[PDB]
């Protein structure tokens, strides 16, 4: 912690950091134990350091206790952390200093203008009492040759003075017209000193969002920012809590390169945009998708970015290139790194004679200030060594939940109302094109009026551009308007598709930590993409259906039987009931009139954890110790609370409990204010299951299946395997088809047979 607080002290000397009303709360989250008693305000943003590098090795500590994946923390983390403070916080002040120069100058310009117009004004008063002595005296003389001279000045003079009150009527015009923007801009010079107090606190959390959330999921970076949020509050340091770190850390501008560049729509990818420019060490992608790839190729496709990987022979020659002629480079399957980076990630580099010098492998090669290296993988489950973490700062593209949402959601609209979501893609066009402009408009009257010397009124040009960027504005502002009315009944449209893309996340993350139960279940997220994209076109109950409420339905319930058929036809027997115990969960908590039924299911999966004590539980006759444990257990329960009372007055209880099949004639032994749904009654049927016959526990969860998503849902895995229709349709040639077997059984037997059904050689 010494260590920690003097490199950040040493580095952050630099920075301003002084704040002579800072002050000390009453209970100081102390880091250092040696940091003063009464800190200054640098003292507590250099603790506030110190204290979110350590948060990081609890976060580590917490992931490893959930069997989680973790990186090692490293004091390079640090510096990069300290790295990003400093530029971010030169950045951020330089920015707002010149912004609020640009708004004074502006605001000085109109001011100035104001008071010109009412001397122009009063010239004009001058000139026309200047015309009525003239007019007058040329009357008198001619009443009484040169009289045409006098006359001809004056009618000069009326030109001189029609040329004037043209100006007036002009430039009040335009003041008026630039009413609105001396208002915005007053207020926004009003919150200059509210932005300033504000940028220490807000680089300290943007900055180690960046050097440190990049590998973390979207909850733990969600976690890690609160609680750093959460310090700050207590510390007393001012930090902004309205602005959004994707738009704190990016302007319009950049994001919409980044989305021409085919990044996805997503505050996690619009993060990780982020992390993939302002990055101290070289960046490490992780995108199984391999979208950001992509991504990485089309943003640096100008500055000719090569693909290469550790595997490819010619790896050595196109990195010595690419430090020699400083091109970017990107480098794939990062899981066999090659020791030859070693150098080059750490930047150790000799300045000697004129030279940068990096000593690649045996030979000495000029680096280029331009080159720039990214390293991607495609496996998320993959391991680095401790010093491989520290060279690279790691940039984790994840799947959130409501990424997958709006992917799914945008993919019904164009199989279901291709119309409807043509139209929405060319509004979200449209909007951002206006949008641009707005800015480039609103950037341009900001910047014309600094440039101007002297007045607005002296120069004409000047009221020429101040009118026509304004009335631009204002066309762009009504055309803005009127995309958003036509925006809104795109979304009504949509509305009724949002249920069925909330299931399809819920499916889809089901699937992903499928692999908790058995390290064979691995699904990627093309696999589920398949699947949807089977449901919504290849759907044989989407034959000949028109209506668009059926045709929903229909994709609902082929949904779940689709994803079901797919993922158990790779699941072990044992776990297909428990597949599909969570496919009628997500059914459940999508239908309409059923209650959440949590307590039920939460006792149904954590029951066995109540505390009982030998004298709570009671010995009922004809139930063993384990079942009137059992009793007693589920007695907590409301619904369940006179379950002894039933019990015991049930003499046919005892046929019940040694009967064959018990599931399928449960009693009636819980009380309820209101007739409940069959999937209520189902519920308290396995619960009653549990309780009283275990061994049934299976047989009652089938029932339980086929409540909520039919008979037949699982039907289909007691047929046997038809290769033939899945080889054919549902499997693509690049995608591996995988036999694998139980011990004792080989699958090899059913390809051969297969090959020869179909008269393919293999």
């Amino acid at each position: 912690t010494e260590a920690l607080y003097q490199v950040g002290k040493e580095f952050t000397s630099k920075m301003d950091l002084e704040k002579p009303n800072y002050i000390v709360p009453d209970y100081m989250p102390v880091v250092y134990d040696k940091l003063p008693q009464p800190p200054s305000h640098r003292e507590a943003i250099v603790n506030s350091c110190v204290f979110v590098h350590q948060t990081l090795h609890q976060a580590n500590a917490r992931l490893a206790k959930r069997g989680g994946r973790t990186m090692a923390i490293t004091p390079r983390h640090y510096l990069d952390f300290i790295n990003h403070y400093a530029n971010l916080f030169h950045e951020k002040r330089s920015e707002l200093e010149e912004q609020q120069m640009h708004l004074n100058v502006g605001l000085r310009k109109i001011k100035e203008t104001v008071d010109q117009v009412e001397e122009l004004r009063r010239d004009l008063r001058i000139k026309s009492q200047e015309l009525e002595v003239k007019n007058a005296a040329a009357n008198d003389k001619l009443k009484k040759e040169e009289y045409a001279v006098l006359i001809s000045e004056a009618q000069a003079i009326k030109a001189d003075l029609a040329a004037v009150e043209a100006k007036v009527n002009r430039s009040t015009a335009l003041l008026k017209s630039l009413s609105a923007e001396r208002e915005r801009w007053e207020k926004t010079s009003e919150t200059f000193k509210n932005q300033m107090s504000t940028i220490a606190g807000d680089c300290l959390l943007s900055a180690a969002f960046i050097a440190y959330a990049g590998y973390f999921d979207q909850q733990m970076r969600q976690n890690l920012f609160t609680t750093w949020s959460h310090h700050l509050q207590q510390a007393n340091i001012q930090f902004r809590t309205d602005i959004a770190r994707t738009e704190y850390l990016s302007n319009a501008d950049e994001r919409l390169r980044w989305q021409a560049s085919s990044l996805p729509a997503d505050d996690l990818c619009t993060e990780n945009a982020i992390m993939l420019k302002r990055f101290n060490r070289y960046p490490l992608i992780i995108d199984p998708s391999g979208q950001a790839t992509e991504f990485i190729m089309n943003e640096y496709k100008d500055r000719k970015i090569t693909r290469t990987s550790f595997l490819d022979d010619a790896f050595r020659k196109n990195l010595e290139s690419a430090l020699r002629f400083g091109n970017p480079l990107l480098v794939q399957d990062v899981e066999s790194y090659d020791p030859v980076l070693n150098p080059v990630l750490n930047r150790e580099v000799r300045r000697t004679g004129g030279r940068v010098l990096i000593t690649l492998g045996d030979q000495d090669i000029d680096l280029s200030p331009s080159f720039v290296i990214f390293l991607s993988t495609r496996d998320p489950t993959v391991e680095f060594p401790p010093d491989l973490c520290s060279r690279v700062t790691f940039v984790n593209f994840t799947v959130t939940r409501s990424s997958l949402q709006s992917q799914c959601l945008n993919e019904v609209l164009k199989a279901e109302r291709p119309d409807v979501d043509e139209k929405r893609s060319d509004l979200l066009k449209l909007q951002g094109e206006f949008q641009l402009r707005l800015r480039q408009l609103e950037k341009s009257l900001l910047q014309a009026l600094n440039e101007v010397k002297g007045r607005i009124l002296d120069d004409d040009t000047i009221i020429t551009t101040l009118e026509n960027l304004k009335r631009e504005a204002a066309e762009v502002t009504r055309k803005v308007e009127e995309t958003d009315i036509v925006m809104q009944e795109v979304e009504t449209v949509s509305q009724q598709y949002l249920p069925l893309s909330t299931a399809c996340s819920s499916i889809y993350f089901t699937m992903e930590s499928l692999k908790q139960i058995h390290f064979l279940y691995q699904y990627s997220l093309q696999f589920f993409l398949d699947i949807y994209h089977n449901v919504l076109y290849e759907n044989p109950n989407l034959k000949g259906v028109t209506d668009h409420t059926q045709r929903l339905s229909i994709i609902t319930k082929d949904l779940f039987q689709v994803a079901f058929n797919r993922v158990a036809r790779g699941m072990l027997h044992q776990d297909h009931i428990t597949f599909a115990m969570l496919l009628a969960r997500i059914k459940l908590k999508g239908t309409v009139g059923e209650p959440t039924y949590d307590a039920e299911f939460q006792h149904f999966l954590r029951g066995n954890e109540i505390v009982l004590s030998a004298g709570s539980t009671p010995r009922i006759q004809g139930l063993t110790v384990e079942q009137a444990e059992a009793v007693v257990r589920l007695s907590c329960l409301p619904a369940f609370k006179d379950l002894i009372a039933k019990v015991q007055a049930d003499e046919q209880f005892g046929i019940w409990l040694d009967s064959s099949s018990p599931e399928q004639t449960v009693p009636y032994l819980w009380s309820e204010e209101t007739p409940a749904t069959p999937i209520g009654q189902a519920i308290h049927r396995l619960l009653l299951i549990q309780a009283f016959r275990p061994d049934r526990l299976l047989a009652m969860a089938h029932m339980f299946v086929s409540t909520n998503l039919g008979e037949s849902f699982m039907s289909i895995m007691e047929q046997p395997l038809d290769l033939t229709h899945i080889v054919g349709t549902e499997v693509k040639p690049n995608t591996p088809v995988l036999m694998c077997s139980v011990p004792g059984y080989d699958a090899s037997g059913h390809v051969e047979d297969l090959a020869a059904e179909q008269n393919t050689q293999i």
